[PDB]
């Protein structure tokens, strides 16, 4: 869907600020600053839900550019582990959300934090 | 979820890059350039359907910044209006892309086009 690759940095940057809005406005519910309303945070884990499958499409071959490293292309199977490691720690997310247990989702938010953090240190360039 | 206006403003953008690719992708395939594989656009569309409403949460009170015109906030119903006859669309897509059909899909597909026109031409600053 994207006409140069600039265009598919734009968007993969876009989808991972919006993934990382719905996931850290979670932080002060799971440190019990905040309440817990187990509604709200279903609504907003399947906002997550969604928006966690878009980056990974945007990284296609070619669209090298934006804080990407070319690792991600030369190795793509593991690359391809990292991401389906961090979804499947969203799939437990839901399912803590989706049940309405504080203690589940506390220890389901650690677990995707820590995918995204692997990621981030073997993927992103540094800064 | 904002801890300055900043933080809106940047959540907003992103979010109507993200949803603007979703609906401008199907360009080619309304005007028949490209295939149409029903089940394709009904994924595509449910992607759309999520993202279409989160902007509109993020010209909270007081973030004025960005492209935003101040008349989204002191004319806050009639903004509103612009927003909800957007997404009362994106419901008529959303069911020209359940039931498969390339006719309804291209008329729905330009009644988005035109509410998204509407409120781009009275809220979003001058380029
Ligand atoms: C788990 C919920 C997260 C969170 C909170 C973030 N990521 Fe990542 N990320 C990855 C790569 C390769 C990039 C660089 C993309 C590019 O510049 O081309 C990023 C970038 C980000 C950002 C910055 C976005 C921007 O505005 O430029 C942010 C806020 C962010 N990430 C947060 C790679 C990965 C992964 C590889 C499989 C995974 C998993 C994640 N990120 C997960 C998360
Ligand atoms: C219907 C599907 C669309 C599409 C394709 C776009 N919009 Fe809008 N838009 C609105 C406002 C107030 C802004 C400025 C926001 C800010 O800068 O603070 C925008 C901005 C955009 C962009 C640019 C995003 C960026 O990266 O900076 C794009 C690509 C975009 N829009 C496309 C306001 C509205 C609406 C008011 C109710 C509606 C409806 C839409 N936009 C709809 C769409």
């Amino acid at each position: 869907q994207f006409a140069k690759p600039e265009d598919a940095v734009k968007y993969r940057q876009s989808a991972l600020t919006l993934m990382a809005s719905h996931f850290g406005r979670m932080t002060p519910v799971v440190k019990g600053q905040a309440p817990y309303d187990a509604a709200q945070i279903k609504a907003n884990v399947e906002v997550l839900k969604t928006l966690s499958a878009l980056p990974w499409a945007a990284f296609g071959p070619g669209t090298e550019g934006g804080d990407a490293r070319p690792e991600i292309w030369s190795d793509a199977a593991s690359f391809k582990q990292k991401q389906q490691a961090f979804q499947d720690n969203i799939v437990k997310l839901s399912a803590a959300a989706d049940a309405g247990d504080l203690d589940k989702l506390r220890a389901a938010f650690g677990d995707v934090g820590a995918s995204c953090k692997a990621c981030h240190d073997a993927y992103k360039k540094k800064k």
